């Protein structure tokens, strides 16, 4: 019964979480003055460039210039040494306005509650009984060891490293019924962008004993944990500089590490219209509150919408076996308890306020008491 | 038992769709005269513009300008009442050479069979009876209606129509022992940019009549199945003028619809060396051969690598309960039958063929014979 099961995760200066945590800063400064504003923004990043492109329509005044590069400043891109810097990098903006034509489909003359979706698309939530935040163990530790990359890098501890990581950890497991049990980590890579002093030697013996070990708990580690530690053998070229980013590129890193499912689109630079995000969030929500509620060990939600219409077009649950109830009680839980309209997700989980740049590393899910991680308590 | 599973698909002219046949119309010409090309090309679309970032080595003399413009011409976009022409839009480039320190750690002195993988990742490959193609009903479905507004925009039948498009279905199925049986069509969505004569009744009539009726078969519709037909109610502004597009943004259109799983890499802009890419196509194929050789009636594969490292670092089997092996024993089978180094899969699937653009609309999966949709007979 035991299997592997792996997943990724990367860091904050990764070029494509450059892009997301960018997205989502634009979004941010236009919710801060507009409530409504509607978002639509791409980020690209390559070597000394930040371009946005996309559609905005929102009675804020931004200074995207000002916005990008403190963004970029605080993922620690702060010297041409480093490969790319805030204080001097190309920020180019291709922003327009929403279509009318969207415009008119989804938001105009509708009440809130009664917005339609702003585009079609199908979207999974799922959480998992085998940590206390309800995600897969896998990618749990994948994201808190590039966190303790940034926090080494951060305090002056590891002054070799740079803000351009990824990480990405084995875990066997055993089943019961369904539900999984982590039992070991098979195995784990670290790659992580760093200076030219710097020996090999000496950055694997560190990512061992002050990443990996710092992070991980030893009872799961053994001598026949295998270990890729800086296996390119140099990774001084980073960021932007070593690999184009997108916005959007990273879905799975954003969700469940290749668990559960994923429905396409991205979450970065989306205002609450855009269901590619505020369903996924609903759908995490409801997956939560049915784990926690004690009605799965694990569960995966499917929700989709047409552009212009409010309610979902299907809903659908996968309980993995582990609920003594069968998938279609479980579902008359769901629509006995959750109202899937967008404009009713956006009050219960409070989606105009402007804390998406904090979603936009170390996953949107599992972390913080954001509203979508607070179970709901069912009445069935 | 029966339950609801919704997939998408896109158009040609879906401008994130429209990147990523960008993307492999310039990998393609590449490989036309460099087989060893290493290219990561990734393109950005934006109202009167396509931009390529990324990096490229290869000893090719590729004309950038000619190939995108070729590329936006076959898609449809030709005039600027469409929105976007392939004539006059901006081409920007922003290509530079492979990193060093990756061409170092991944390829340069290596032996073509223990080339090691060009990154960390993640990817899986999945496979269902349901359909002669081993595909979910839903996504067929969804890919052929886009494929059929394509056909009548092209034949001049609908010379309203025009190449941005989007279209969703939910299949009602029944289950039979973890395999998937579809019962009928649930709910059909269409979008489709259209021209500004036409009238909505007019499209309405014409998307059920001419599009759905010569797509899907009437055994699945009912006087219950729902319709939303241009829902939006107005779709004039499109492509990439509607809506930024990027390379990489439409993953699950171009593997499963939802069902499965994936790991999150983009397939479009990237030579063999790039396992997002040429792993997923294997799973697929070992997926597809466990399917047709009778061991599953549906199959998931999870196969995993870091970067430099030829061997996959795990390799997984979920086989819904359809097999009477295990999932332990279906793994030494496949072990026994396959070999996912990188440098042997190129090889088998003959990796250095520019028919990548061929990939990039209507799925990767389910079509035209690629070599990894031909099954290997398995021994064990
Ligand atoms: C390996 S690169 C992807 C392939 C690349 N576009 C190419 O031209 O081959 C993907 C990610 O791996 C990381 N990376 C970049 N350079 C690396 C190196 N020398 N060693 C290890 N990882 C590296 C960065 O996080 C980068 O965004
Ligand atoms: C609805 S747009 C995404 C949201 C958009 N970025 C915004 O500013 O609201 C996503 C896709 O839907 C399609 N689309 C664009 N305009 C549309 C319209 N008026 N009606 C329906 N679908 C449309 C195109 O395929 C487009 O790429
Ligand atoms: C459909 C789907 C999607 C994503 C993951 C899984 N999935 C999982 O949830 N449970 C696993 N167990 C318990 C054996 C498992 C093992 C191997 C693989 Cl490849 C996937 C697995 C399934
Ligand atoms: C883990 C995973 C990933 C992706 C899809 C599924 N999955 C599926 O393979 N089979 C379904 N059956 C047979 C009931 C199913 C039904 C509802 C939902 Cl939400 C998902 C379903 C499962």
């Amino acid at each position: 019964g035991t299997f592997l099961f792996t997943s990724e995760s990367v860091g904050e200066g990764h070029p494509d979480k450059i892009c997301d945590q960018i997205s989502d800063a634009v979004l941010d400064a236009h919710l801060q003055q507009d409530p409504d504003a509607k978002v639509a923004c791409e980020t690209v990043a390559k070597t000394g460039m930040i371009l946005l492109a996309g559609e905005i329509t929102s009675r804020a005044a931004v200074d995207y210039q000002k916005v990008v590069r403190e963004a970029v400043k605080h993922i620690g891109y702060d010297d041409s040494s480093k490969g790319f810097d805030y204080k001097t990098c190309n920020v180019l903006v291709a922003l327009e306005q929403q279509s009318p034509d969207i415009a008119q489909g989804v938001h105009l003359d509708r009440n809130e509650e009664d917005i339609g979706a702003g585009d079609q698309g199908l979207m999974f939530g799922y959480a998992t009984d085998e940590t206390e935040e309800c995600m897969p163990l896998t990618i749990v530790l994948a994201h808190k060891l590039n966190a303790k990359l940034a926090e080494l890098r951060r305090n002056g501890t590891l002054p070799w490293l740079r803000p351009d990581s990824k990480t990405q950890v084995t875990v066997q497991y055993m089943q019961d019924r369904g539900a999984v049990l982590p039992i070991r980590v098979h195995t784990i890579v670290i790659s992580v962008q760093h200076d030219e002093e710097v020996c090999l030697d000496e950055m694997r013996d560190a990512l061992k004993e002050k990443v990996i070990k710092a992070v991980v708990p030893a009872k799961y580690l053994d001598e026949d944990t295998i270990y890729h530690l800086q296996p390119s053998g140099r990774f001084v070229i980073g960021g932007p500089q070593g690999d184009a980013g997108l916005t959007g590129r990273k879905i799975i890193v954003d969700t469940y590490g290749g668990w559960g499912a994923h429905g396409g689109g991205a979450f970065s630079g989306k205002d609450y219209t855009k269901v590619d995000r505020s369903a996924a969030y609903a759908a995490r929500w409801v997956a939560k509150s049915l784990v926690k509620g004690g009605l799965c060990r694990r569960v995966l939600v499917q929700v989709s919408y047409a552009i212009g219409v409010s309610h979902p077009l299907s809903i659908s649950i996968f309980h993995y076996g582990t609920s003594q109830k069968s998938e279609r009680e479980l579902l008359e839980i769901v629509k006995k308890n959750f109202d899937l309209r967008p404009g009713v997700i956006v009050r219960d989980l409070d989606l105009k306020k402007p804390i998406y740049q904090r979603t936009a590393a170390y996953g949107h899910f599992g972390r913080d008491s954001f509203p979508w991680e607070v179970p709901k308590k069912l009445k069935y």
